[PDB]
């Protein structure tokens, strides 16, 4: 019943970035994250590459709509594209 949401409104890269499972990645220069899952998404199509946060401060909690791709905890779970990943905390320049 719950779940089962959308992921509209969302498309991820062509590239995949070299994003290996267990590291530290920036969010969007934010916050680093654990990767758990790496490649093409079930929400959405494009490439994806799902990390864990630290905190309570993601997105989702490793499922969305029904599929689970990783086990973690809640608003934990995050997905965003591999080019939005980073190796350092980033803001004044995205270069």
């Amino acid at each position: 019943g719950s779940s089962g949401s959308s992921g509209a409104a969302e498309v991820g890269d062509d590239f995949l970035g070299d994003f290996v499972v267990g590291e530290r990645v920036w969010v969007n220069g934010v916050k680093p994250g654990v990767v758990q899952y790496l490649g093409e998404t079930q929400f959405a199509p494009g490439q994806w590459a799902g990390v864990v946060l630290d905190d309570p401060v993601g997105k989702n909690d490793g499922a969305v709509g029904g599929v689970r791709y990783f086990e973690c905890p809640a608003l934990q779970g995050i997905f965003t594209r591999p080019s939005k990943l980073t190796r350092q905390p980033s803001g004044p320049s995205s270069g």
